[PDB]
């Protein structure tokens, strides 16, 4: 099970030093619970959140969470079935919202596109349509589904439903003369007329109206296979994918035909599906597949994203694709991987930087809610306690609730805390190598290097990396031979014990590679290297680019560091490896600088990077993985091609100031 997707965390207020957005509007009427992302008539993503389980709705543009204005809509009474009795759809340049209150009332909301986008502080007129029509305490609210031309269908647990034309009813009066049971827990609409429904049991009921008509309580599949409210349905084209209860997740695929073979799930602990989406294929290193099924799972805070590849035959065969379910940033803090980062005052500033001020402010408050005070420096006892509260705050913030396709094919996962989203990116070749170093040429070469390098304390790694810097700076006198410099770095940094037994393994393994060749592949192909538009400022897009670039470079820094490491220990011919070495040193110097600018002022770093590569300076628009990867690569190219050489003493000062 190889991992082909990275997780890239977008905190929308992250670049800013002040959460929340400066402009928030509170309209009244009279943590988090669900988050999704709706695409609008103009090309813009608007996000919604529902909190407790009603009494709160909010919106913000995905593109401009900070300067854009989020809209809070308070509610008199909670929704009947929190969030299941909601519908958001866009009609006539107007966001349409409906709800069924615990009162049993029925609410309609009309928010012009114009209102959310404009800066207006508040907007007058009437947007309340409270109605009590067609519902009684007699029959309880349950599920609200949206019908295309503004028509909406409502279910209630007595297996049953009502129609909304506001009150229209379908034919099913079921009276027990012998013997609630069952229920409806999911639905979707085929083509134009047919609403395909699912039961608590679970089985499906098909429709056309033909107001009270159906193929039947196909209770599937009730018999099919094993003999003993959520998103257990996804339908693409004529293809429908249905999820079943056991024993292990059974994914049933049925394709006016209703017929076919289910596929299994991978599992260990207990996972409950968060969302499910069935679409066209994405570029994957695989043989032909005729579909792609994206599945999102969640065990408490932790979420798992998977993709299912399929062959025509709607199952000639199927492959499961995994993904790294934590950011590289996240990983680095846990597994003490980071070498770039550098007194409590400093550590403190570092943390503020590694987390959005949103998270940092939230951790600050909680620590003060629990009476945990600071005594300034060497009050680390205190921070050690904060580092951990940060983690916990972020994992919580990042709890998934829904998946958005930042179409065409991008996978966007929306989290509980507002302004927190997670994009899952397709890995380039170098990223797969890094991520699945354990799964069964170059790859092997890189694998053996990380084997030896893994054995070194971070101090020594940092110690070494700096030395490589000195050479470029020329701090290591230039007159010195490359060999001389390397024997110097050796005696000072590595001379100390590193187990001898390990080094042997290292050397013996290196004798198995045409090294000159795998380097040329690593350096001139793998490591070293048509857009719209980007027009208006964005924002979300800006973050993905910076984080994605960071991940690649960090990955590059580790690899590059290790390759140079080999030259230091066994001095091969400086005669033979000069162009390679010169570049390694040059690249390392460049990588080191970026990963440092990243630590300090990520917001500024993004602007500089996006102004150099942007026709309008606002960046590109991502519609394809291949198009996003392309853009990260150009930024990458832009960085490796930058002129190290310092023009004025100012330039040199700036560089030294970071090399400190």
């Amino acid at each position: 099970s190889m991992a082909c997707l990275s997780r890239i965390d977008a905190n929308l207020l992250q670049y800013y030093e002040k959460p929340e957005p400066n402009n928030t509007v509170d309209l009244y009427v009279s943590g988090s619970e669900y988050s999704n992302c709706l695409l609008l008539s103009n090309s813009e993503y608007i996000c919604y959140h529902f909190s407790s389980r009603s009494t709160l709705l909010t919106f913000y543009p995905l593109s401009d969470a900070y300067h854009g204005k989020t809209i809070n809509i308070h509610l008199p009474n909670a929704s009947m079935n929190q969030r299941y009795t909601l519908t958001i759809q866009e009609v006539e340049q107007q966001l349409l919202v409906n709800v069924i209150l615990k009162d049993g009332s029925f609410l309609t909301l009309q928010l012009p596109l114009s209102f959310l986008f404009s800066s207006a502080n508040t907007l007058n007129g009437e947007w309340f349509h409270l109605q009590n029509p067609y519902d009684f305490t007699v029959r309880v609210p349950h599920f609200l589904f949206y019908v295309s031309p503004q028509f909406s269908v409502v279910f209630l647990e007595d297996g049953g439903l009502l129609g909304l034309k506001k009150y229209l009813k379908s034919l099913t009066r079921f009276f027990s003369r012998s013997s609630d049971y069952d229920s409806v827990i999911s639905c979707k609409l085929f083509h134009e007329r047919y609403l395909i429904v699912l039961t608590q049991n679970c089985h499906l009921k098909i429709w056309d109206l033909t107001s009270f008509t159906l193929i039947q309580d196909y209770d599937m599949v009730s018999q099919s296979d094993s003999d003993p409210v959520g998103e257990y349905l996804s339908l693409y084209n004529n293809t429908l994918v249905t999820l079943l209860p056991l024993e292990n997740g059974l994914f049933q695929m049925g394709t006016t035909f209703q017929n076919n073979i289910p596929t299994n799930l991978s599992a260990s602990a207990i996972w409950s599906i968060v969302d499910l989406v069935l679409t066209r294929p994405l570029e994957l290193n695989v043989e032909a597949s005729y579909l792609n099924l994206i599945v999102l799972w969640k065990s408490g805070t932790a979420s798992k994203l998977q993709i299912l590849n399929v062959n025509d035959e709607s199952f000639k065969n199927y492959e499961w694709i995994e993904s790294v379910n934590k950011s590289l940033v996240d990983l680095q803090s846990e597994h003490d991987l980071d070498i770039v980062t550098k007194d409590v005052e400093r550590g403190f500033c570092n943390l503020k930087s590694r987390y959005g001020t949103q998270i940092f402010e939230r951790a600050q408050q909680i620590l003060s809610e629990n009476k945990i005070i600071m005594a300034h420096n060497e009050d680390e006892e205190y921070l050690a306690n904060l580092e951990t509260i940060l983690r916990d705050v972020k994992t919580a913030f990042n709890e998934a609730s829904s998946i958005t396709l930042y179409g065409d094919e991008i996978i966007l996962v929306n989290c509980f805390q507002p302004y927190n989203h997670s994009l899952y990116k397709l890995n380039t070749t170098v990223e797969n190598w890094f991520y699945n170093m354990h799964s069964e040429e170059l790859f092997k070469y890189l694998r053996t290097l990380n084997g030896f390098a893994s054995t070194l304390s971070n101090d020594v790694l940092r110690s070494i990396s700096k030395k490589f810097l000195d050479i470029i700076t020329g701090e290591l006198p230039d007159s010195m031979t490359t060999v001389e410099k390397f024997t110097d770095i050796f005696k000072n940094c590595l001379e100390n014990q590193f187990e001898i037994t390990n080094l042997k393994i290292l050397f013996d393994e290196l004798n198995s590679f045409d090294i000159p060749v795998v380097l040329n592949d690593l350096i001139n192909n793998q490591m070293k290297p048509d857009f719209i538009s980007a027009i208006k400022f964005d924002g979300f897009t800006s973050i993905i680019s910076l984080e994605s670039l960071h991940q690649l470079l960090s990955i590059h820094y580790r690899i590059t560091l290790q390759v140079l490491l080999t030259f230091v220990l066994f001095d091969l011919d400086t005669e033979i490896f000069g162009q390679h070495i010169s570049t390694l040193l040059d690249l390392h110097y460049k990588q080191f600088l970026l990963l440092n600018l990243y630590r300090q002022d990520k917001c500024l770093l993004a602007e500089v990077l996006l102004k150099d590569s942007s026709e309008f300076s606002f960046g590109v628009k991502f519609f394809n993985y291949g198009q996003l990867i392309a853009y990260i690569d150009s930024l990458n190219s832009n960085v490796y091609n930058a002129s190290i050489t310092e023009n004025s003493f100012f330039m040199t000062f700036f560089r030294s100031y970071i090399i400190e």
